[PDB]
DNA sequence: CGTCCAGTCTAC
DNA sequence: TAGACCTGGACGG
């Protein structure tokens, strides 16, 4: 996921688990070579909040809950597949890595990271990923600041459209975001980064969060397929015919219109 | 059947 | 930088 899904991610875990109440252990499959959580009570919480490409699960438990235990925080990263589902406990999805068991009473759900790919990762600390610069949805000013006092950092060398998903200055952007961003001010893919933003201090810092913004405020994203018709409809760009592709020199697509630019391959 | 396509992370 | 990490759906033979 990018910025928008881990934001309604996030949305979703608190508003689905807002009348929901945990018991027991944290349970990994077998499979996933991510780290055991080392957490029990009897009566707990679950909210969430995003803050780019990551994902901060907070696990609290209730006055009394026993055993004793202070709230734990657990970082996630989604990667190319990975997601949040409220599911009957006895109906797991197939790639259901990390699961909450809701306590009785009421029927047993589960709250499951759903991971088909496995690119997902989490880690116990609950710090960010250091290194990470701020989210351009919730971090709009500090994300622009750390951006334009930083110009001079070899990152903004390198095509516009490469610079765009280096999440230590664009935290939150993927592969349709940089495409879609790109095709609303018509900035060639491979202009330098540096040139289109050395002229900046609606500009390209600034669709950096409106644009993801869109995708936040037409809901959906899993969060049934009309909310994914409704994510077609809204993409000018990224796959769309009419437009090009090229592969940029991590061998990713970027879609566009018109003029590659000059650092084209 | 087969090939190809859809964000980090790390060994060179 | 190139390869690794993985699964599944769309498509071609």
């Amino acid at each position: 996921g990018q910025g928008p899904e881990l934001h309604l991610a996030s949305q979703f875990v608190n508003e689905a688990c807002r009348a929901l109440v945990f018991g027991g252990c944290v349970e990994k499959s077998s499979v996933s070579r991510n780290p055991e959580v080392p957490f029990e009570s009897s009566a707990y919480r679950i909210s969430a909040s995003a803050r780019g490409k990551e994902l901060r699960l907070i696990l609290s438990p209730l006055p009394g809950a026993q055993p004793q235990q202070e709230p734990l925080a657990l970082v996630f990263r989604f990667g190319m597949s990975g997601s949040f589902q409220l599911v009957p406990r006895e109906e797991l999805p197939r790639h259901a890595h990390l699961r909450f068991y809701t306590a009785p009473p009421g029927p047993r759900l589960a709250l499951c990271f759903v991971d088909i790919r496995r690119f997902g990762r989490w880690d116990l600390g609950g710090k960010w990923q250091p290194g990470r610069g701020p989210c351009v949805l919730q971090e709009y000013q500090q994300f622009r600041e750390n951006v334009l006092r930083n110009l001079a950092d070899k990152a903004f060398d390198r095509p516009i459209c490469e610079a765009l998903l280096d999440q230590r200055f664009f935290n939150g952007i993927g592969n349709y975001l940089r495409a879609e961003i790109l095709y609303r001010l018509k900035i060639p893919p491979f202009e330098k980064a540096r040139s289109v933003l050395e002229a900046l201090q609606p500009d390209l810092l600034e669709l950096c969060h409106s644009v993801p913004k869109e995708v936040v405020q037409l809901g959906g994203r899993g969060y049934g397929e009309e909310d994914f018709a409704a994510f077609r409809a809204w993409l000018r760009c990224y796959g769309m015919p009419g437009m090009s592709s090229l592969q940029d020199r991590h061998g990713r697509t970027i879609w566009f219109q018109g003029d590659p630019g000059p650092l084209a391959p």
